[PDB]
């Protein structure tokens, strides 16, 4: 530990949000992102 074990970096402080990274990675799932109808094709509704 004396030579190899010691590192400048310490344990994360509370509220750091780093402790939740790799819990977010497991949660993370890719989104399909489907194709929508182009805004130029939707007709604006007539409220008159």
């Amino acid at each position: 530990d004396t030579v190899e074990g010691y590192t400048v970096f310490g344990p994360p402080k509370p509220g750091d949000s780093k402790a939740f990274l790799d819990i977010a990675l497991s949660i993370a799932s890719q989104n399909v992102s489907p194709t929508r109808v182009s805004v130029w094709d939707i007709k604006i509704p007539d409220m008159t």
